[PDB]
Protein backbone atom coordinates (compact mmCIF):
# COMPACT_ATOMS: atom_id res chain seq x y z
CA UNK A 1 0.00 0.00 0.00
CA UNK A 2 0.90 3.89 -0.74
CA UNK A 3 -0.19 6.53 1.04
CA UNK A 4 -0.58 10.06 -0.24
CA UNK A 5 -2.20 13.16 1.49
CA UNK A 6 -4.30 15.95 -0.03
CA UNK A 7 -3.42 19.30 0.14
CA UNK A 8 -6.99 20.90 0.41
CA UNK A 9 -9.89 20.27 3.21
CA UNK A 10 -13.20 18.55 1.72
CA UNK A 11 -16.12 16.52 3.10
CA UNK A 12 -15.85 12.92 2.58
CA UNK A 13 -18.21 12.56 -0.70
CA UNK A 14 -15.35 14.92 -2.21
CA UNK A 15 -12.34 12.98 -0.61
CA UNK A 16 -13.71 9.05 -1.78
CA UNK A 17 -14.02 11.20 -5.09
CA UNK A 18 -10.85 12.04 -4.99
CA UNK A 19 -9.09 9.35 -4.00
CA UNK A 20 -11.47 7.29 -6.72
CA UNK A 21 -10.35 9.29 -9.40
CA UNK A 22 -6.97 8.09 -9.57
CA UNK A 23 -8.52 4.59 -8.51
CA UNK A 24 -7.91 4.61 -5.17
CA UNK A 25 -9.69 4.74 -1.61
CA UNK A 26 -9.72 6.58 1.11
CA UNK A 27 -6.99 5.43 3.69
CA UNK A 28 -7.84 2.54 6.04
CA UNK A 29 -5.21 1.57 8.33
CA UNK A 30 -5.34 -1.98 9.39
CA UNK A 31 -2.42 -1.84 11.70
CA UNK A 32 -0.69 0.28 13.57
CA UNK A 33 1.77 0.33 11.42
CA UNK A 34 0.03 1.54 8.35
CA UNK A 35 -1.62 4.20 11.12
CA UNK A 36 1.76 5.70 11.37
CA UNK A 37 2.52 5.28 8.23
CA UNK A 38 -0.52 7.80 7.41
CA UNK A 39 -0.05 9.91 10.13
CA UNK A 40 3.60 10.57 8.79
CA UNK A 41 2.13 11.42 5.20
CA UNK A 42 -0.72 14.12 6.61
CA UNK A 43 0.52 17.38 8.01
CA UNK A 44 -2.76 18.18 9.29
CA UNK A 45 -5.91 16.07 10.77
CA UNK A 46 -6.98 13.96 7.86
CA UNK A 47 -10.27 11.17 7.15
CA UNK A 48 -9.91 7.80 7.01
CA UNK A 49 -11.87 5.40 4.61
CA UNK A 50 -14.23 4.21 7.73
CA UNK A 51 -17.83 4.82 8.32
CA UNK A 52 -20.58 3.75 11.04
CA UNK A 53 -23.38 5.09 7.95
CA UNK A 54 -24.81 2.36 7.55
CA UNK A 55 -25.49 0.96 11.29
CA UNK A 56 -24.35 3.30 14.29
CA UNK A 57 -21.62 2.52 16.49
CA UNK A 58 -20.45 -0.64 14.01
CA UNK A 59 -17.51 0.98 12.03
CA UNK A 60 -16.54 -0.89 8.26
CA UNK A 61 -14.51 0.45 5.71
CA UNK A 62 -15.84 2.12 2.79
CA UNK A 63 -16.53 -1.49 0.78
CA UNK A 64 -18.27 -2.73 3.47
CA UNK A 65 -15.72 -4.97 5.73
CA UNK A 66 -15.92 -3.97 9.20
CA UNK A 67 -12.64 -3.19 10.67
CA UNK A 68 -10.94 -4.87 12.97
CA UNK A 69 -7.75 -2.50 14.29
CA UNK A 70 -9.59 0.96 16.00
CA UNK A 71 -7.14 3.54 17.35
CA UNK A 72 -9.60 5.65 19.45
CA UNK A 73 -9.26 8.49 20.92
CA UNK A 74 -9.66 8.70 24.82
CA UNK A 75 -13.28 9.42 25.03
CA UNK A 76 -14.13 8.42 21.30
CA UNK A 77 -16.25 7.73 19.62
CA UNK A 78 -19.02 9.71 21.04
CA UNK A 79 -21.28 10.49 17.76
CA UNK A 80 -22.12 13.90 19.45
CA UNK A 81 -24.79 16.00 18.44
CA UNK A 82 -27.05 15.44 15.86
CA UNK A 83 -24.44 12.61 14.89
CA UNK A 84 -20.58 11.77 13.41
CA UNK A 85 -20.70 8.90 11.08
CA UNK A 86 -16.89 9.48 9.32
CA UNK A 87 -13.51 9.58 10.63
CA UNK A 88 -10.41 11.44 11.18
CA UNK A 89 -6.89 10.70 12.27
CA UNK A 90 -5.65 13.27 14.21
CA UNK A 91 -2.18 14.69 14.45
CA UNK A 92 -1.32 12.31 17.25
CA UNK A 93 -2.59 9.62 15.45
CA UNK A 94 -5.51 8.71 17.14
CA UNK A 95 -8.82 8.42 15.52
CA UNK A 96 -12.08 10.77 15.84
CA UNK A 97 -15.84 10.61 14.90
CA UNK A 98 -16.86 13.27 13.03
CA UNK A 99 -19.92 14.89 10.57
CA UNK A 100 -19.25 12.97 6.94
CA UNK A 101 -20.14 16.66 6.14
CA UNK A 102 -17.27 18.61 7.55
CA UNK A 103 -14.46 19.41 5.76
CA UNK A 104 -10.97 17.79 6.85
CA UNK A 105 -7.83 16.53 4.26
CA UNK A 106 -7.59 13.30 3.00
CA UNK A 107 -4.88 10.34 2.90
CA UNK A 108 -5.72 8.42 0.45
CA UNK A 109 -4.60 4.89 -0.33
CA UNK A 110 -3.57 2.86 -3.67
CA UNK A 111 -2.27 -0.94 -4.26
CA UNK B 1 11.22 4.74 -6.65
CA UNK B 2 8.39 6.50 -8.67
CA UNK B 3 4.85 5.29 -8.59
CA UNK B 4 2.06 5.63 -11.45
CA UNK B 5 -1.90 6.28 -11.12
CA UNK B 6 -4.37 6.28 -14.07
CA UNK B 7 -7.35 8.92 -13.85
CA UNK B 8 -10.75 7.44 -14.90
CA UNK B 9 -12.16 10.85 -16.36
CA UNK B 10 -10.74 12.48 -19.11
CA UNK B 11 -9.34 16.38 -19.18
CA UNK B 12 -7.46 19.07 -20.17
CA UNK B 13 -3.49 19.59 -18.73
CA UNK B 14 -4.53 22.16 -16.89
CA UNK B 15 -6.52 20.12 -15.02
CA UNK B 16 -4.69 16.96 -15.39
CA UNK B 17 -1.82 18.98 -13.28
CA UNK B 18 -4.12 19.95 -10.72
CA UNK B 19 -5.39 16.94 -9.82
CA UNK B 20 -1.82 15.17 -9.62
CA UNK B 21 -0.87 18.38 -7.58
CA UNK B 22 -3.66 17.92 -5.10
CA UNK B 23 -2.15 14.56 -3.65
CA UNK B 24 1.48 16.26 -4.25
CA UNK B 25 2.58 14.37 -7.13
CA UNK B 26 3.19 15.53 -10.58
CA UNK B 27 2.12 14.62 -14.44
CA UNK B 28 3.83 11.50 -15.01
CA UNK B 29 7.16 11.74 -17.07
CA UNK B 30 9.03 8.82 -18.44
CA UNK B 31 13.12 9.64 -18.09
CA UNK B 32 13.20 5.91 -20.01
CA UNK B 33 12.00 3.07 -21.33
CA UNK B 34 11.28 0.97 -18.57
CA UNK B 35 9.73 3.75 -17.08
CA UNK B 36 7.48 4.32 -20.32
CA UNK B 37 6.19 0.76 -19.95
CA UNK B 38 5.57 0.91 -16.39
CA UNK B 39 3.09 4.65 -17.75
CA UNK B 40 1.51 2.26 -20.32
CA UNK B 41 1.17 -0.46 -17.93
CA UNK B 42 -1.32 1.75 -16.04
CA UNK B 43 -2.94 3.75 -18.91
CA UNK B 44 -5.82 2.17 -20.60
CA UNK B 45 -6.18 4.63 -23.15
CA UNK B 46 -4.17 7.49 -24.45
CA UNK B 47 -3.01 10.34 -21.59
CA UNK B 48 -1.47 12.89 -20.79
CA UNK B 49 2.20 13.38 -19.55
CA UNK B 50 4.06 15.73 -18.03
CA UNK B 51 6.17 17.46 -21.12
CA UNK B 52 5.23 20.49 -23.29
CA UNK B 53 7.18 22.87 -25.60
CA UNK B 54 5.37 25.89 -24.28
CA UNK B 55 7.81 27.78 -23.70
CA UNK B 56 10.23 27.73 -27.25
CA UNK B 57 8.79 25.43 -29.85
CA UNK B 58 9.69 22.15 -30.54
CA UNK B 59 12.32 21.97 -27.49
CA UNK B 60 10.14 19.65 -25.02
CA UNK B 61 10.83 20.10 -20.79
CA UNK B 62 9.13 18.53 -18.48
CA UNK B 63 6.36 20.60 -16.33
CA UNK B 64 9.54 21.79 -14.29
CA UNK B 65 10.89 23.61 -17.08
CA UNK B 66 13.61 20.87 -17.52
CA UNK B 67 14.58 19.96 -20.28
CA UNK B 68 13.82 15.73 -21.15
CA UNK B 69 16.48 14.04 -22.60
CA UNK B 70 14.80 10.58 -23.41
CA UNK B 71 11.59 10.86 -26.04
CA UNK B 72 9.50 8.10 -27.66
CA UNK B 73 7.84 10.05 -30.57
CA UNK B 74 5.14 8.33 -32.82
CA UNK B 75 6.52 7.65 -36.38
CA UNK B 76 5.85 11.11 -37.88
CA UNK B 77 5.42 13.73 -34.74
CA UNK B 78 6.02 15.98 -32.97
CA UNK B 79 4.38 17.91 -36.23
CA UNK B 80 2.48 20.32 -33.70
CA UNK B 81 -0.88 20.84 -36.03
CA UNK B 82 -2.95 23.39 -36.82
CA UNK B 83 -2.85 25.96 -34.58
CA UNK B 84 -0.60 24.14 -32.19
CA UNK B 85 0.18 20.99 -30.38
CA UNK B 86 2.62 21.98 -27.16
CA UNK B 87 1.36 19.25 -25.17
CA UNK B 88 1.99 15.31 -25.16
CA UNK B 89 0.13 12.04 -25.01
CA UNK B 90 1.27 8.48 -24.55
CA UNK B 91 -0.78 6.57 -27.05
CA UNK B 92 -2.08 3.22 -26.60
CA UNK B 93 1.32 1.76 -27.96
CA UNK B 94 3.78 3.50 -25.93
CA UNK B 95 4.69 5.80 -28.17
CA UNK B 96 4.21 9.78 -27.91
CA UNK B 97 2.34 12.28 -29.82
CA UNK B 98 2.04 16.34 -29.24
CA UNK B 99 -1.66 17.45 -28.94
CA UNK B 100 -3.52 20.30 -28.11
CA UNK B 101 -3.10 21.38 -24.17
CA UNK B 102 -6.97 22.01 -24.95
CA UNK B 103 -7.89 18.77 -25.69
CA UNK B 104 -9.00 16.55 -22.94
CA UNK B 105 -7.28 13.10 -22.26
CA UNK B 106 -6.39 10.42 -19.11
CA UNK B 107 -3.81 11.58 -17.42
CA UNK B 108 -1.23 9.35 -15.62
CA UNK B 109 0.10 10.92 -12.57
CA UNK B 110 3.81 9.91 -10.75
CA UNK B 111 4.72 9.98 -6.94
CA UNK B 112 7.77 9.10 -5.19
O1 LIG C 1 -14.44 16.80 22.92
C1 LIG C 1 -14.17 16.06 21.74
C2 LIG C 1 -15.16 16.39 20.64
O2 LIG C 1 -14.82 17.70 20.12
C3 LIG C 1 -15.69 18.15 19.07
O3 LIG C 1 -16.99 18.18 19.57
C4 LIG C 1 -15.64 17.19 17.89
O4 LIG C 1 -14.33 17.19 17.35
C5 LIG C 1 -16.00 15.78 18.37
O5 LIG C 1 -15.88 14.84 17.30
C6 LIG C 1 -15.10 15.35 19.52
O6 LIG C 1 -15.52 14.09 20.02
O1 LIG D 1 -2.12 11.90 -38.20
C1 LIG D 1 -1.66 12.11 -36.87
C2 LIG D 1 -2.32 13.33 -36.25
O2 LIG D 1 -3.71 13.00 -36.02
C3 LIG D 1 -4.47 14.08 -35.44
O3 LIG D 1 -4.45 15.15 -36.32
C4 LIG D 1 -3.87 14.50 -34.10
O4 LIG D 1 -3.98 13.43 -33.17
C5 LIG D 1 -2.41 14.88 -34.29
O5 LIG D 1 -1.82 15.22 -33.05
C6 LIG D 1 -1.64 13.73 -34.93
O6 LIG D 1 -0.30 14.13 -35.19
CA1 LIG E 1 -21.94 7.53 14.35
CA1 LIG F 1 -16.28 12.51 18.07
CA1 LIG G 1 4.40 22.47 -30.27
CA1 LIG H 1 0.73 15.58 -33.29
CL1 LIG I 1 -22.12 12.18 9.87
Amino acid sequence: KYFMSSVRRMPLNRAKALCSELQGTVATPRNAEENRAIQNVAKDVAFLGITDQRTENVFEDLTGNRVRYTNWNEGEPNNVGSGENCVVLLTNGKWNDVPCSDSFLVVCEFS
